[PDB]
């Protein structure tokens, strides 16, 4: 198994008025190996805690340039994981206003996309999600709210409770 897996900084967490209608910031998750480097997912650094999705890393310890990051807390059913500390993204969607997906796909620059999320009624339960199709590897990119905070990630949605 290829042990090597690192992160690279794409940009910062900012709400943009104009849109399409170690240190804090977003990082793209990479895996260098035998052929080259490829993006597996995206994550969010905030309050000295790297947050991302479980299916990206799968409990794999990440490298932050020089220093190593081991995992701290995770959840497979929720599909979440935090490094160096507990989950510190308590904020969630208001349930009516529009939101901004800070999309960070492989081999292309980061950008904000303003959009109203749709509500879907899955056989398991009723969930809410953004109506934007992006490639796998973008999964783990943050969704921002009007007040600035992060309220979920790309890939999996959230249940209405
Ligand atoms: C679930 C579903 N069910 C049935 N059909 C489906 O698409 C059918 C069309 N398809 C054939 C292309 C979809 C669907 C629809 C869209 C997507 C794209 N996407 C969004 C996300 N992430 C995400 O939404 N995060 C999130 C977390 C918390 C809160 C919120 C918010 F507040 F913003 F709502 C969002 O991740 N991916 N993925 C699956």
């Amino acid at each position: 198994h290829m042990v090597d897996m690192y992160i690279e900084r794409a940009g910062d967490i900012t709400w943009e008025k104009d849109a399409e209608v170690t240190t804090d910031g977003v990082y793209r998750v990479m895996t260098r190996g035998l052929l080259g480097s490829t993006q597996v997912g995206v994550g969010v650094m905030q309050e000295g805690v790297f947050h991302t999705m479980w299916h990206v890393t799968k409990g794999s310890a990440l490298r932050s340039g020089e220093g190593r990051l081991d995992p701290y807390w995770g959840d497979v059913k929720q599909d979440l994981v935090s490094y160096c500390g507990p989950w510190k993204l308590d904020a969630a969607w208001d349930g009516h206003s529009e939101v901004q997906l800070l999309a960070v796909p492989p081999g292309e620059r980061a950008r904000n996309i303003q959009t109203l999320p749709g509500i879907f009624k899955t056989k398991d339960g009723d969930i809410g999600a953004v109506a934007l199709d992006y490639p796998a590897g973008t999964s783990g990119s943050p969704i921002l709210d009007k007040c600035g905070r992060v309220i979920g990630l790309y890939g999996n949605g959230v249940v209405i409770k």
